[PDB]
């Protein structure tokens, strides 16, 4: 087919992403399922290929672009850092963290502009906290930060200087921790064995970064996109404030019903020709997992395009599958709960005064 421009029947679409060779988007969400697990599609092309993709630079080697064994190896070791009991255990202070943000837009006064102050900072804070990046160097993190939720107007090299600034930063951590080893996922990073088996330094430095640029927008965008979805419905938010139970479930179909602006998958590569939902994908040739539409695959979700809190059986795939699937997902759980518990505690009265990059909120 002439491929149309992405980002903008259930057969897969050739695609045009803004650079990379052309895809197949894949809507389908038991097509999807074949794409993410089997080891006929792979990742580790996309540094051979020309990878589909909305950004200039060439996509650089990390745990995203790695096949198993190698991946294995890789989140075997992570794993053994990153735990679900980290995880859990700080839930309170998530809490803490989240109620002290909300108190303090309080105390400004309405207006307040609830993604600097709250859908930015929580991620921000929580992912420095769980590395041990102190306090006093977290200004280090702020050009990166910038530059991942901007347009207006870093400069291409400002944008490097502070992705290159990432690495020089997290080097002089990871050297820091090894020789002070503290109760903090870098020093458990470090500290993680295999057998003889180890992280080597710039591994380290690579997953720190992977983790943070992991967690840091996609958390950010997904409160942002929540609380505009449950401000546009309000008989949701509402019943929120209502029934604070409902927030972990509410949480999951929200993470089902916000849609993603480009593909948040990225893009596999067949191993040999195969069929996928009826196009013939060649060897060689991408495939794109549109989270939005399989997420809303109705073959496979009643009424998905409303949102149903207490939805029965709702395995979206907001975090991926597979081998690759969201090493952070407990955690993003964890916080996009407790942002919104903070919330609808603190500020059940709220609403829009006028995902999104600037929102400002009254109560
Ligand atoms: C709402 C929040 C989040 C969303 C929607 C999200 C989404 C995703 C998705 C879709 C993938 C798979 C990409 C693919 O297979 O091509 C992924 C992978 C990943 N996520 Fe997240 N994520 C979120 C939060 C986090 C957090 C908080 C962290 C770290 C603490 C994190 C770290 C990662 C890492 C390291 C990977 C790569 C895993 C691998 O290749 O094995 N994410 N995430
Ligand atoms: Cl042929
Ligand atoms: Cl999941
Ligand atoms: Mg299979
Ligand atoms: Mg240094
Ligand atoms: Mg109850």
């Amino acid at each position: 087919p002439a491929p149309v421009a992405y980002p903008f029947d259930g057969d897969p679409i050739r695609v045009q992403l803004p650079f990379g060779e052309p895809a197949w988007l894949v809507t389908r969400y038991d097509d999807a399922r074949f794409v993410l697990t089997d080891r006929r599609f792979s990742r580790h092309l996309a540094t051979q290929r020309d990878e589909p993709r909305m950004t200039p630079r060439a996509v650089p080697e990390s745990i995203l672009t790695m096949d198993p064994p190698d991946h294995t190896r890789l989140r075997t070791l992570v794993s053994k850092a990153f735990t679900p009991r980290r995880i859990e255990s700080k839930r309170a202070w998530i809490g803490e963290l989240a109620a002290g943000l909300v108190a303090d837009m309080k105390a400004g006064g309405a207006p307040a502009e609830l993604v600097g102050s709250y859908a930015l900072a929580i991620p921000v804070t929580v992912i420095c906290e769980l590395l041990g990046v102190p306090e006093d160097d977290r200004t280090r993190l702020r050009g990166w930060c910038d530059a991942a939720l901007s347009t207006g107007e870093l400069t291409d090299e400002e944008c490097v200087q502070s992705f290159m600034d990432l690495q020089k930063y997290f080097e002089d951590l990871v050297k820091e921790r090894r020789a002070e080893p503290r109760d903090d996922l870098t020093s458990a990073l470090i500290e993680a064995r295999d057998a003889h088996d180890r992280l080597a330094e710039p591994e380290l430095i690579g997953l720190c970064i992977s983790i943070l640029i992991g967690g840091f927008e996609t958390t950010a965008s997904e409160i942002s996109s929540f609380v505009h979805v449950l401000q546009q419905r309000r008989e949701l938010w509402t019943r929120l404030c209502a029934d604070p139970e409902a927030i972990p479930a509410a949480v999951e179909e929200l993470l089902r019903f916000v849609p993603f602006a480009a593909n948040g998958i990225s893009p596999r590569y067949a191993l040999e020709d195969m069929t996928v939902g009826g196009v013939l994908v060649r060897e060689g040739e991408p495939v794109i997992v549109d989270t939005s539409a399989v997420n809303r695959d109705g073959l496979v979700f009643d009424n998905a395009d409303e949102v149903v809190i207490d939805r029965a059986d709702n395995r979206h795939m907001v975090f991926g599958h597979g081998a690759h699937h969201c090493l952070g997902a407990h955690l993003a759980r964890v916080e996009l709960q407790e942002a919104l518990k903070a919330l609808v505690e603190g500020m059940p009265g709220l609403r829009l005064s006028g995902a999104p990059r600037v929102m400002h909120v009254e109560w």
